[PDB]
Order: C-alpha cells, then structure tokens, then sequence
C-alpha cells in the first residue's frame, strides 16, 4: 500500500535585510507511487483567494513581521478551480517545487512556519513543516 510522503528543505544562511524578488528559501517535494494523474500542493498561509500560490507568513516573535512568497517549478501552475495552490499534471512518481519571494521586500529578523500540504490526483504524511530564520 503506497503512502504519498511530502518533504520540505529550507536554505539556511539567510540575512534580515532587502531582499529580491525570485530568492528562492526552500524546496519542496512530493512522492507517491500508486497511479495517478498529478500533484497539488498547497498552504494555509495563503495570502488571499484570489492568489492560489502566493503564501503570507507572519513571525513568531513578532506576528506583525510578514514575509510574502510563491510556490513556484517547472510545470506547475495555479490552480484555478479550487483557488487554492498549485497543480502539476504529471505521472512521475515524484514532482518538486520552490518556494521563492515575492516582490522585493525587507525582511526583518525573525522566523516564520512554512507549512504546505500535498495530494496526488489531509493526514500527517501530505504535510510538513519548516522554520526560515533570517537573522540580522
């Protein structure tokens, strides 16, 4: 009986300050080996309902520090029918995802949760979570 199995790695020497657009903090994968048609994955950090990929993260310190990112790799996109993450249609076992900044911002010190969940086309394998400290 296969189980799909999600993974999340983070950067890790990342400095409070300005930061660009496109920086890319993490990456994200997703498995599963039984049939299927794709992979969406998507966030209960997502900023609003009209941005599918677009995630606002709020610090842990301070909740008033945000940092705003998007979900982002080779054949995914948004999705429209739900409104809620991306989809990649694909039959591979495994699929891969960044999440990068969003628009150029200055990034205070502190650390956000990045969660997302994941489903091939929620229990405690199709999520994960990281910590992004930016340190000053």
């Amino acid at each position: 009986a296969e189980k799909l199995q999600t993974t999340l790695r983070v950067g890790t020497y990342f400095r409070a300050g300005h930061v660009p657009d496109g920086m890319v903090l993490a990456q994200g994968w997703v498995t599963y080996h039984g049939s299927h048609s794709g992979f969406r994955v998507w966030s209960d950090e997502q900023k609003a309902g009209n941005t599918p990929t677009v995630l606002l993260l709020s610090g842990q310190q301070d909740p008033r520090h945000h940092i705003q990112v998007r979900l982002e790799g080779e054949g995914w996109q948004p999705d429209t029918v739900s409104g809620r993450g991306a989809i990649l249609r694909t039959a591979a076992d495994n699929a891969s995802f960044s999440v990068v900044v969003d628009g150029n911002q200055e990034v205070p010190a502190d650390t956000w949760t990045l969660d997302f969940k994941a489903c091939a086309l929620p229990n405690s394998e199709q999520q994960k979570s990281v910590d992004i400290v930016f340190s000053s």
